[PDB]
């Protein structure tokens, strides 16, 4: 058996697999070596996974995660995995997870629309080019946080529909003042903004929300996708925003003259296939 | 004599005055009760002002500052002033400073374009209406930080002119990676973004920079100014961004059918007049 894990801001997905056969899947909290020390990662692993995961003969562990983006950060995660499982562990970024999960050994443009957003050209083996996403303030166009940022900007200006404003304040138990406090003074403001992506998804019948999604999705295409040779290679998407707003994403694709026929919630299914070759 | 002080992110201006006559002016660091305790404010005062300020018979002290926006925050500043000067001290916000400095006892729309941005309707006595600015992430349209945010977004995407990108990296001794670090991990990211407003001002001959200013100034008008009865009252501006980019601001005014003939660097001259009545 092998273990394949994919970690983002909201959770880690663990797949215990034999070849392409799923023995078990388990979710734990997100694990990010920029926010968590080696020991916290080890502890979160140790407390989150069932016993069967730790008693099982594993040939390798493939881990992909947000924040696994340098040699040093990959080491922290690797040390935890190696300590917890006593087996070869290979740590890569969430971006390479998207590329390999979406493309296998073919070439094309892989894009993530999740808490943040990301894109790359993948040559079937390595990432060859990677437009900088820029994070929740300076970029991450088309991401959950970008949506949340524009929505909350509109809430404070009273520009959004009253129904949405009232529902937002009630659901989150907030006032305008408390919004400022959360965004400017409390941990992980990006995650709170990105949570708005889930909130807004119930209100898609409103012109306001459709226009907000179209605007942010177009921005991702103009500022990220179209830096690549996007008319000459397949463009494939993964992530919670891409998945939940797949119809609007497809519409934006057609506006830019492309056919987006691959939109997946996560790269996990593709990663299981990839590590079976 | 009285003492009139106006405090923002970059500095405090102190005016020792008899009626409308300026005895002396001194600059110290900014003083903001959200970032500095009463004792730090007192110390910064005590170390920043000349002896003559402390030996002088003063009838009152009028202080206006960023962050002096609640009863409690005003108290902190007041306690410091009262301890340092042993005289009646009246603490108000930087917004009321703009209103009173720009309008005296007349009515109209007062706007600030500085590190952040702000606007209000002033009835000649009190602020009657105040669109929420929203801060550097969710709003502050037309501010230095909004400029810096779009510029740096463009820098990371490689969309800005190469000359600007090279000059930015060299002047600030930064790389793309170090930019992320400053914005996401270091204190007062708003102040660093707002500093870009001064950097860009030397490059106004570039189409890119003109278009950036026009876009951000238009945004301030669409999302803030035009929430007020802006065709029926004078609109007056104060602040470093408004002052440095006065020609483009005036142009944006005309686009929205208004004549902006009052643009001041600071409200200080107006405040001296106001507190002489």
């Amino acid at each position: 058996m092998k273990l394949i894990a994919e970690s983002g801001s909201t959770k880690t997905e663990w797949s215990l697999v034999e070849g392409e056969h799923l023995i078990q899947r388990v979710f734990t909290e997100g694990l990010n070596p920029f926010f968590q020390t080696r020991r916290e990662i080890s502890r979160s692993i140790r407390l989150g996974l069932p016993d069967s995961f730790f008693k099982r003969k594993l040939e390798q562990v493939f881990f992909y995660g947000a924040g696994c983006t340098s040699a040093e950060k990959k080491s922290v995660v690797e040390a935890s995995l190696v300590a917890q499982f006593k087996t070869p562990a290979y740590v890569e970024s969430d971006l390479l997870a998207a590329a390999r999960g979406l493309f296998q050994h073919d070439s094309g443009i892989a894009c993530i629309l999740g808490t943040g957003s990301n894109s790359c050209f993948y040559d079937g083996h390595v990432i060859v080019k990677n437009v900088r996403a820029g994070g929740y303030i300076l970029g991450d166009e088309g991401s959950g946080a970008a949506l949340g940022k524009q929505f909350l900007s509109d809430v404070l200006k009273k520009l959004a529909p009253q129904v949405l404003i009232d529902d937002f304040f009630e659901k989150y138990d907030l006032t305008p003042h408390d919004v400022m406090d959360v965004v400017y003074n409390r941990p992980f403001p990006n995650r709170f903004l990105a949570e708005q992506s889930c909130f807004l998804a119930d209100y898609l019948r409103l012109d306001y929300v459709k226009g907000l999604l179209l605007s942010n999705l177009r921005s991702f295409f103009l500022r990220n996708v179209m830096q690549y040779d996007y008319l000459n290679y397949p463009i494939r998407f993964v992530g919670s925003v891409a998945y939940n707003y797949a119809d609007l994403l497809h519409q934006v694709g057609k506006e830019f003259g492309v056919e987006l026929s691959v939109v997946e919630e996560t790269p996990m299914g593709g990663l299981i296939k990839y590590h079976a070759f």
